[PDB]
């Protein structure tokens, strides 16, 4: 109930990458996704991999490094070139037909495609399905309310049989109005219970320096598997 009503901009988030308020991001990549990842991919070859809310993630290269087609999504032009950039990726452009205005952006590798549109105009769009998908910053960085149109939107992603790699954080909900927003179990059982197995691999002490500005003094981070019942 907390955050509920809390309705962030297209606009603030792509002010964001314009004023270099990126603190989420991680250079290193994450440590958890790092450790797992071996075990994730084990037996498995060129799967197709989603990363809503992509921002500029470096693990989307791990992914193609590996053999898997890559496609994210991401609202700010900026951070999709900063990541072609700071991954030295050579790229073109195409129209995202469907939503005037809007462009895909390929790499000429031809395993990385960043959707430069919202993840609310992917349902009409032709992105297809998915083997896995990586979900950090993402279903946390949404608006609360949106979640569970969300949810809806990453089912319509899937395949039959999935492996959705989901991280969220726990901290007081009272002391920090989000972003990232606070997404406990609970409502990860109401968005993805019914269709999803659900595994909580992890949870770590996430608290970092830079989070003394949220106000908050305790952070953990959850790790979740979530596949076909
Ligand atoms: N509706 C929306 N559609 C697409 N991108 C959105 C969006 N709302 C917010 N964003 C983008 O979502 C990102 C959340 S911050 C997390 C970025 C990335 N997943 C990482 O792990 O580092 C920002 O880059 C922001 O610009």
């Amino acid at each position: 109930e907390v955050q509920k009503n809390q309705v962030l901009t297209l606009e603030e988030w792509q002010d964001k990458w314009v004023n270099g308020k990126t603190a989420f991001h991680q250079e290193q990549g994450h440590q958890l996704l790092k450790k797992h990842l071996d075990t994730f991919l084990k037996g498995k070859s060129g799967l197709r991999v989603f990363f809503p809310l992509c921002g500029k993630a470096v693990e989307m290269k791990w992914f193609a490094d590996r053999g898997h087609s890559v496609v994210g999504v991401e609202i700010s032009e900026l951070g999709i070139q900063e990541f072609f950039t700071e991954q030295n990726l050579s790229y073109s452009e195409e129209p995202i037909t469907e939503i005037p205005g809007t462009k895909v952006f390929k790499s000429s590798s031809g395993n990385i495609s960043l959707y430069c549109c919202s993840i609310f105009d992917l349902p009409r769009t032709n992105i297809g399905k998915f083997d896995m998908i990586w979900d950090r910053g993402a279903l946390v960085a949404i608006n609360p309310g949106d979640r569970k149109c969300y949810a809806d939107t990453m089912f319509s992603l899937l395949g039959k049989k999935f492996q959705y790699l989901l991280c969220v954080l726990s901290y007081d909900p009272t002391k920090h109005p989000g972003p990232p927003f606070y997404v406990p179990h609970a409502e990860i059982e109401r968005l993805f219970g019914k269709i999803c197995n659900i595994r909580c691999l992890e949870k770590v002490d996430a608290f970092e320096e830079r989070h003394k500005s949220w106000g908050i003094d305790c952070l953990f981070e959850k790790l979740y598997l979530l596949t076909e019942k």
